[PDB]
């Protein structure tokens, strides 16, 4: 088994902001869906709700969304109670993707960790989980995006 983390940041480590993520990166959201699809993804309750409607479930990928109620009901996904029970639900290579308190959760459980970093000064009230010792990454150049953004990704691997 293999986990990922993967999530986009602004440099000081915002990732969203009441519920949603305060930017718009197409080139993040098409790396995303290339990285994810076909494996399963693991959610936190707050993240499924803040998905679009046309997106939610994520096509192609089995959805995972974990709450404290054991009767939550996300159409065409699955609810779990626990980060073990999300594994031994998911597939040999699933992805966490979110929200801040689903990537504390599985941060000490992860092989690798697949971060866009955006040049963004924008306030949040949820932050990436912090990476101490123990990774290794190769930084990429920064990117400027159709949307005017730069941005950076990073590929984070487990020494
Ligand atoms: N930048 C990115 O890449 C990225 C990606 C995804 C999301 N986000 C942003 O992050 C924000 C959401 O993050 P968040 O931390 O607020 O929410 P979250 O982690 O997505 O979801 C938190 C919820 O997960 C459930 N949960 C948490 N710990 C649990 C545990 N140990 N066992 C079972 N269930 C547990 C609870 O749901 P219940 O309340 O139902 O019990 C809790 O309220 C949004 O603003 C979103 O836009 C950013
Ligand atoms: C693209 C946002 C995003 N980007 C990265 N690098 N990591 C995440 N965990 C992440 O968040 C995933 C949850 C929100 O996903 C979306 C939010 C708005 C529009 C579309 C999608 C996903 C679309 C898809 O994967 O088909
Ligand atoms: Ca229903």
């Amino acid at each position: 088994g293999t986990i990922g983390l993967i999530w986009a940041q602004t440099r000081a480590g915002v990732i969203g902001a009441d519920g949603a993520i305060p930017w718009r990166l197409p080139e993040d959201q098409a790396r995303f869906k290339r990285i994810t699809m076909g494996h399963t993804v693991i959610m936190g309750r707050k993240t499924w709700e803040s998905l679009p409607g046309s997106v939610r479930p994520l096509p192609g990928r089995p959805n995972i969304v974990l709450t404290r109620d054991a009767l939550f009901e996300p159409d065409g996904a699955l609810a779990v109670g626990s980060a073990d029970a999300a594994l031994a639900a998911s597939d040999e290579a699933p992805w966490v993707i979110g929200g801040g308190e689903i990537y504390r959760l599985f941060l000490p459980l992860a092989q690798r960790c697949e971060v866009t970093v955006v040049e963004a000064d924008v306030p949040g009230d949820a932050l990436a989980p912090e990476l101490g010792e123990g990774w290794v990454v190769e930084t990429n150049d920064w990117q400027t995006s159709e949307s005017g953004l730069r941005y950076q990704f990073l590929s984070y691997r487990k020494v």
